[PDB]
């Protein structure tokens, strides 16, 4: 028993984790065979061509632990620097390079200084923000998720925008969002609840013993996106309706009678009562994080 | 800017995680240098579990009744002692990857991280609280037994629980890395009940200073408090106590936003009071307790 925003285990991920030093600007790099990947603000109207033709491969300061580590040759890709050092990291673990879509979960290992300091998970918004906890000299750390024993890296954080939330780019560099990596006027876009996670951790609440909001109704897909739409909730597919299935069958709840519960929850509130510990509707866990958790997955 | 539960990296943790086997049972162990603590419950049945009498079920076995597996190698056990309900497995091989570590007992209303396992292997990690009733709100299948809570301030893992048991209210009780339970509890299948909970005050207080240090202060007042009225307000809540320790405790995070402590206690007593008003404190529609004071100091400055 028991429901706890979790993370994967960041170990595979740790042993990646380097400081990369570049004029005044300090901030990490992960370290995957002889490649060190890194926000290309580093070397920071910023035109990147011009910047880093500016640069040798000497003004790269490596640092893996207590090892200075020498840059060999260096490459842009969209908004990453592609340190090409001579060490192959021994510590490389089997790792894919993945773009997440909004609604999907990841942890976040955040570093300073080349030294991981925390764990969180966390869920890319709809707005393609991520509500993170980074201070300066967070950039640089990664997103990831963990499919048996191979390492999927989908998030690299390079910004926090004036609302506190954070943007960033998969590992190929390319933003989630529409953010660009400058000091511009930048605002994240008026966010939405991720609808197929909340009826996710709605099934957690019932295999955990809360059935309190449970209810003899049902619903359609279309009634119930009416619903959603008011209440600044993400469309529920087909798709997400066949996704919940496996939670569906488990608890005797179809996927349309859950959606019947949350619009209930939606309209009327929680009434004093609290699920999961929550008193809102919690939407950081994906049905494949509740599906994990509620049966011990591995790694 | 932000807020998270966060966890310590779990790395140093996991190239600790064995799978110990006795008989019918496998939970969990932890090798650190040449020996590996678990559970001793490992050497019951679930019939023994009523009334065990461990020191009779240990001189009934022998080193090689104890199977240990890290990752894909089978251990050779060469010795065993229990000391208090933590079995102390004597390996013939000291850990490559033990990294600096000391074996800390914690109180109530400290916060650790937890390394969930299931044979031996890591699925995942969490932070969560001592409770002021010694269990913990964890989140631990059958197959848990032996997982480890932990901190790790600098280099050094300090270990601060074992996990032996889930409660009937689907809370966890464990004990320190000495076999010493959190609380009254017993490794025995009898009746066991967590007593009532209690929220922890002072970091109810701290997490108030993270959302002020997050530019959040909708919540202030204009009152302070005396600290015997705020307790006696705040037992009302079933909050705990407020200590001078804490109030001493929470000084620094007073001296940062600028904010007495007694002046956070009235906000405080407000917000038990009058709710939250459809508002939230750092995206929490509840008042949360499992952020120490320390832990506040730590992600919001470094
Ligand atoms: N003004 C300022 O501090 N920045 C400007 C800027 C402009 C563009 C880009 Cl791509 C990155 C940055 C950096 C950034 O957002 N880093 C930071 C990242 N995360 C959390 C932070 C918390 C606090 C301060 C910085 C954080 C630095
Ligand atoms: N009923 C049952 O299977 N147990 C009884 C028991 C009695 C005393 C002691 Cl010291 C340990 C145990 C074990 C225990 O609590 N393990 C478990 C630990 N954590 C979470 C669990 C979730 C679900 C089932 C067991 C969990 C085993
Ligand atoms: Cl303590």
């Amino acid at each position: 028993s028991g429901f706890r925003k979790m993370a994967f285990p960041s170990g595979k991920v740790e042993g990646c984790m380097v400081q990369v030093t570049c004029g005044t600007t300090t901030l990490n790099g992960l370290w995957l065979d002889d490649v060190v990947y890194c926000p290309r603000h580093v070397i920071c109207n910023p035109n990147y061509e011009d910047l880093l033709i500016r640069k040798s491969n000497h003004n790269f300061l490596v640092q893996a632990g207590n090892v200075q580590l020498r840059v060999i040759g260096h490459s842009m890709q969209n908004c990453v620097l592609k340190l090409k050092v001579d060490t192959a990291n021994p510590k490389t673990p089997k790792y894919k390079f993945v773009r997440i879509q909004p609604g999907q979960t990841f942890s976040v290992l955040a570093c300073y200084n080349g030294s991981p300091s925390g764990v969180y998970q966390c869920a890319m918004r709809p707005n393609f923000t991520i509500k993170g906890s980074f201070l300066n000299g967070s950039c640089g750390s990664v997103g990831f998720n963990i499919d048996y024993d191979c390492v999927s890296f989908c998030y690299m954080h390079h910004m926090e925008l004036p609302t506190g939330v954070h943007a960033g780019t998969d590992l190929e560099g390319n933003f989630y969002g529409p953010f660009v990596d400058r000091q511009t006027a930048q605002a994240a876009g008026t966010d939405t609840t991720i609808t197929v996670n909340v009826l996710a951790w709605l099934y957690a609440a019932v295999i955990n013993g809360d059935r309190w909001f449970l209810n003899r109704f049902t619903t359609t897909l279309n009634d119930f996106n009416l619903v959603a739409m008011k209440y600044n909730y993400e469309p529920l597919t087909q798709d997400h309706v066949d996704i919940l299935g496996p939670l569906s069958a488990q608890t005797g709840i179809a996927v349309l009678d859950m959606c019947a519960s949350l619009k209930e929850l939606l309209q009327n509130g929680m009434n004093g009562r609290t699920i999961l510990g929550s008193a809102l509707l919690e939407d950081e866990f994906t049905p494949f994080d509740v599906v994990r958790q509620c049966s011990g997955v591995t790694f």
